[PDB]
RNA sequence: AGUCAUAGGUAGCAGAACGUUCUGGAACAAUUACGCUGAAAACAGUAACAGAAUUGAAGCUGCUAACAUAAGUAACACUAAAUGGAUAACAUGGCCGUAAGCCCAAGGUUUUGCAUAACAAACAGUGAAUACGGUU
């Protein structure tokens, strides 16, 4: 709380301090989820947009920790 | 934008809104979204104005589907009996023997034969010639 609050840490910019972002939330990866569904039925396997969806899929992420409820 | 007044509620009555699908206003997601929060709630984060509704579900011993619990629990006790490193051909032992043997009928309709795994059902098999049963 005296971290939080008291003592002066949070004091640097915005390019300092800078955290990587927390992991897509449930509602957007449903939306993802679908917009998938949706290239892979009307343009199908082989298309631009799946093949690039795949390979953004396959590459490893940067992400935080959730430390709250939502 | 400063003072006051009111705000427990079942049945019931009244008022304001959220959300789902579709349509009209030319086209509001081709190349997506993803700072993770905001709001009093229903919720929001891919228009808005109107309209048409098979428009909102823990609650009908409701229906359908999937998955648990009981639980690796109960059951695998009607019988003759099995043994040898094999559901063995061989050897030993046992059981039925007015049957648990043999020949047919009704019914079934290919359930019938072949490979020391295998690639095998995709392959075979029912012969009227004794005055066999039927058909008359
Ligand atoms: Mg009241
Ligand atoms: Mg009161
Ligand atoms: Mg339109
Ligand atoms: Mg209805
Ligand atoms: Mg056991
Ligand atoms: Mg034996
Ligand atoms: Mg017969």
């Amino acid at each position: 709380q005296l971290r939080e609050h008291v003592e002066p840490v949070g004091l640097e910019g915005y390019r300092a301090n800078k955290q990587p972002p927390l992991p897509p939330r449930k509602y957007f990866q449903e939306q993802s989820r679908r917009w998938r569904a949706k290239v892979l039925t009307e343009r199908g396997v082989f298309s631009a947009d799946a093949c690039r969806e795949h390979a953004e899929a396959i590459r490893p992420k940067s992400y935080r920790r959730r430390t709250g409820i939502r």
